[PDB]
């Protein structure tokens, strides 16, 4: 009837797609706080104890 | 023979190569003048009528 969005839902405009994508399951990021972090200069090395 | 150009055609001189490359078949290109060009934001779309 008249002109309503249920008729022209793909004709006069598009349904919004939100610019934000909502996350999947996110696993808990802790390691950087939960341990001492060493920025190594080498892939292999040893720490003195 | 004595000294003839078909003997020394690749030894005393080199055959002429004409500097103009001759064009092949050129098709008639008109669509851009002969229609309305829509620069689209998507591959698949719709136009309202
Ligand atoms: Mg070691
Ligand atoms: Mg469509």
């Amino acid at each position: 009837f008249a002109a309503s969005d249920p008729e022209y839902v793909d004709t006069l405009f598009r349904e919004q797609l939100l610019e934000v994508v909502m996350e999947g399951r996110e696993l808990r990021k802790v390691a950087r706080e939960a341990s001492n972090v060493i920025n190594a200069n080498t892939r292999v090395g040893d720490v003195p104890i």
